[PDB]
């Protein structure tokens, strides 16, 4: 049975999830006038992944006995002047999920509540893909906004068909 | 293309759907509270079913060449008392649904929109399933509340069993 | 080659089959009403089944070179007061319909029209399946009216499970 | 939910759809007197839609929560001094029929019960195929009556054994 | 070669298997005017097992060369006031099938006849699977009789689907 | 719905179809007793036919909604002195096995309950068919008791091998 | 390798688990005295469960080089007096379970033995399938006692069978 210092984290958690999969929507939607369509579609995916990181916070915090809230989400109209800056946002968001989950993990530890600790070493190694995922995809970003970075590429791309 | 008054509605309409998820998603949680895991399946299945809603009007919106916006949607904790209070706020919540949607089809009718009229026929014929499926829930929850109605109810299996 | 007084039986009996599917059709709208969804689903499917037996009837009356009439089919409007009051009608309806078959049975017989007597035994046989399944269903409904008679069902149900 | 209006209206038209199923029943009946055997077979299966027709209505009048009535469904005896006074029957009752369902589409859009609009639209679309059949069948008939018609359809059924 | 006492008993048993046959028949019947049909499907069924019991005795009989006979069957009509009292006599008439078994075991083994005594091994086996089928039966009719015992059953079921 | 007069009567021929299922059985374990193994076979297999012919009338008196009932049915020890006595016996048994289903059919002719005449019909093909069987069997019996006769199927049987 | 601290606790474990298979049989054996045939064959099913974790524990140890040590398991009699006693005692213990494994959690955590702490992750999330499994069977069995409850499962059956 869990405790309300950790429920009320876990509700958190489920709340930020979720609001993390209208983000990437909205991102997506903003893309799409831009015409990144490839980018678009990645976003429109990966909300359908943070909705999957929602429930199943959802399910195990109803698992245990209590009653998980969805709370409020609000999300900005999009703000953003280029694709580096809705990136830079995407994955400073990243970030931010990631401080959430150790935070939370942290305190699961200090309350010695080891149910709750082993359930969320899935987010901590999915939070490190998630990292990989989006500070590789910034990291491209900012190399092909240059000339000698898109020469790299077209190297790079080169051995992918050569070999 | 799409005039002002139908992109709000349209983005009012997106946000609404996006509520409707999160909606049932929370009363998904409460009725596990009461050990009606079926009934808990069955809103959390629906939650999908209003995302699936929500994500058809965003592509539209978004193929029309319009920017899609989520907005705010904000879920209330469970104030439900029992079953029947939350059956009846889901059948309100759908009444008020087909509500919007007529309004909106009303609105592209009168601004000769037959483009968005034609695509919101989907949604009409979805509303009037949506109708009778939470109407026909409702209706039974409150026979089943009484003893008469158990009494019919059981005949009714009797005939599904025998015939 | 059909006497007179055969044909306007056999027309009779074409439109009494139509009436029955009529009056089942109209039974199964009030069943809906009431949310006994399976009782409803029977009279449906057992009004294809008198549908089924005016067919019959009227290939039969055009194959021996009369002219096969349907006639006049008024359906009164759901006068029942509870499922027993409609079941009560069901089975003397079908009660009608077999005295309706003996007769036009035993006047093929006075007459020596041995042809439609042979063709009658299908309806003969054919009436006894229908009152077994009207009197049967009719009498669950009695007894599953009362509190001893839904204990004696729960028991029978317990035996269809268990063995 | 449905307004008495269309309720009512939609209702009629249940009885209308199985009114129509037992002409065309009636009119199977009649043509087999006259050894047109064909001809029968198709009144006889298309009696089989009209009860389709009717049933789409009665199922969805009774998912709105109102109640479906059959009523008095009434079948003259057979008229018909020939083919093509039956085959003139059945398209005008056809077009009947697609009368009955503008009015319904009309009034379903002027109260905005937009549900029951988008509802007929299946009939709509579907009494365009009705009159383009028994229309075709009653034009073929008149043709076929005649005998610079029927060599017209002598040459066209050269055409369609020869090249199509 | 079968001794006389042993050979009557052996066709003592065949006429007992017999009468219970016949009267797991009558008792169906029976069933069925109280609409018990599941109930009544089982005694039907168990009927056939009897008729089965008595083959494989008089194929016995038979094969060691003695002449297998079958006798009088009396059944007596139903007298039977309520399901319990008929589920009551069937669990007696089983315990005494029991002890015709056991009694003739027993002659075996005195007589040092030990291929009867073997043969007979299934027919021990099998009335206790016949006790434990009865009696489990008649258990489950007399708690199902009272409202306590229709919640426990409620609850069992409830575990039935639920794990 | 089945009139005291019929009811009786058919109630009346469940009986004698179970007298003639143990009749059966108890020649069939005399002929072991002969060494006539295929003739025991014969009736043995007869014996589960007469089973079916009692079980179908027990049957449709039930779904009439009156209770059918077995009775006593005794089976004398087994006189017979030699097979063709016993082979006599079983077609005269047949014969007044078709004589009660006749008068059992005029019964119901007479009362015009042409539904029990069209049950019934089954019966008199079926005795058709049974006093062929019985009948042939007999005569074959008769044949194959002198020498002439068993040199006429000597003669028969080099043809079933030759053409 | 192991610590005897670690050791100790670690067969008290194995025993635990092997009196949790005892004790869930003779709870089937009771309840089948009751009648109540299904939730006797869950207890009889989850003994087989309880004897998986208790085998899975031994092989670890074993396979770290110590002995593994049955121990004593005492079953006491049936005492329940009814089925929700039962259930009760049935989720006590499996509270019960939970605070052995999570003070052998602790203790590896403390004594920085990783690989034992690593190994008992399995049981954590365990136990949290098996508190889940038996607090809800409890629960229902709560509301199925009242005439309240049975009506609001008759009503969420009618949603198993009507929708979901
Ligand atoms: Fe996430
Ligand atoms: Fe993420
Ligand atoms: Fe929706
Ligand atoms: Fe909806
Ligand atoms: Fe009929
Ligand atoms: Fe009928
Ligand atoms: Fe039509
Ligand atoms: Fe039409
Ligand atoms: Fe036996
Ligand atoms: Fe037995
Ligand atoms: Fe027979
Ligand atoms: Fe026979
Ligand atoms: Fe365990
Ligand atoms: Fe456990």
């Amino acid at each position: 049975m869990l405790s309300k210092t950790i429920l009320d984290k876990l509700n958190h958690q489920v709340n930020f999830e979720a609001a993390s999969a209208h983000l990437y929507l909205q991102m997506s939607a903003w893309l799409l006038t831009q015409s990144l369509d490839s980018t678009a579609a990645f976003f429109r995916a990966h909300a359908e992944e943070e909705k999957a990181h929602m429930m199943k916070l959802f399910d195990y915090i109803n698992e245990t006995g209590s009653l998980a809230l969805i709370g409020e989400v609000a999300t900005p109209a999009p703000e953003w002047k280029s694709h580096i800056e809705l990136l830079e946002a995407a994955y400073n968001h990243e970030l931010a999920i990631t401080q959430s989950i150790n935070d939370l993990v942290d305190t699961a530890l200090r309350e010695k509540d080891y149910s709750t600790f082993q359930f969320l070493q899935w987010y901590v190694a999915e939070q490190h893909e998630e990292e990989y995922l989006f500070s590789s995809m910034l990291h491209k970003a900012r190399i092909i906004n240059t000339m000698d970075g898109r020469a790299l590429f077209r190297f790079d791309e080169e051995v992918r068909k050569s070999v």
